[PDB]
């Protein structure tokens, strides 16, 4: 069903809408969530591999995302190989940090040869203008639909020197909020400049944030 | 042919029909207008109403909802009941204590063995409700048929709390069948007198039965 940010599709709504997206509204371990009390932990180190590839810009009409049609795009974590599928935005971000939201998001979605879900996640602080974005923006759909990218992307560039994060478990922010998914949230951000997440909402059409959802039983570690 | 106004009103629906006989002669029939209680220890109501593909349809009593395919379901004390259909009445027809509210609406379930159970909720004059709107708006005008295009979950048409009375009764429209098993919610919706007149005008009439004698029933809560 269709769903979206405003009028009477918003977030509050989609559990409503059909009932598959149910989980969006009776989950117990839905994201996202404001990080505020945290357990101190010795976590795993992220081991990541990307490299130029052959991808695609995608405006949806719910974000602008980049595909992945091939693997090789990989992160590793405690053992386990994840494949990169895709990656998008959210502005403003979904994600708080002791209340803060920042003027943009990035979600890395991977997938294990189990298809676990896995998303590493960048949030940007308001500032400098980002040139790493340049090249997927200055292409960027303002309509929906896919343009192919003619140069071969790098994600690397779109990742932190410190790969420090904030791991939780959670969903999808987007129906059907599918659960199950292991979060973990970079601690050093990156940035933009507030014109270049103006041109995002401008091609997207609203904000497409999902309000923070309680943490419940759950215990995010850092 | 039976109505709520001109000479087939219901004070002569047992007389215009030897099927409905039981209209007039009936000692358990429905709506009744509760005012003594015996306080119960009542089993919970366990209701499991999702996003379905439904139509409205213009009758000429009421407007009806209906549910082709099954999947929403009522529970009470291990029995299931399947939701068959909804349908309003304006002004209500059960009240409460000598009050008659601007709408009811009757939930119209059928289990297994084909015995009725009738959800009831009752509804008091207050701020638009959006919950109804969408159904509002397709509301066919004159008698027909239409299909609801997108999906509607009867779910947000109840409330939080589910207690309700119980009592035993009969339909409140011909033939008046009775063996059938009312709970109406103690809680109340709300509905502002724009809908209540739109819904009217769209049926031709009021639609609510006069009162019927408890007689041998005792109402629970
Ligand atoms: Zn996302
Ligand atoms: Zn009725």
């Amino acid at each position: 069903t269709h769903w979206g940010y405003t009028g009477h599709d918003s977030p509050e709504s989609w559990g409503n809408l059909s009932e598959e997206f149910r989980l969006c509204s009776t989950g117990k371990n839905q994201s996202p969530v404001n990080i505020t009390e945290t357990v101190s932990g010795k976590l795993p180190a992220i081991k990541v591999n990307y490299k130029p590839s052959m991808v695609d810009v995608e405006n949806n009409g719910h974000t602008i995302q980049v595909n992945y049609p091939e693997g090789g795009n990989t992160l590793t974590v405690n053992g386990r190989t994840y494949t990169l599928k895709q990656f998008h935005f959210h502005v403003p971000s979904e994600n708080q940090i002791k209340g803060r939201t920042f003027p943009m998001e990035a979600h890395f979605v991977h997938l294990d040869e189990n298809k676990q879900p896995l998303v590493l996640a960048v949030l940007y602080e308001a500032g400098k203008t980002n040139g790493r974005l340049s090249s997927i923006w200055n292409v960027m759909p303002m309509t929906a639909g896919k343009v192919k990218l003619n140069q071969p992307f790098d994600a690397s560039t779109l990742l932190p020197k410190r790969l420090k994060y904030y791991r939780f478990a959670g969903s999808l922010t987007t129906p059907p909020c599918t659960e199950g998914v292991s979060w973990l949230v970079l601690k050093t951000y990156d940035h933009i400049d507030q014109a270049q997440a103006e041109k995002f909402t401008r091609a997207v059409g609203s904000e497409n944030n999902r309000p923070v959802q309680p943490l419940n039983a759950r215990v995010v570690i850092e």
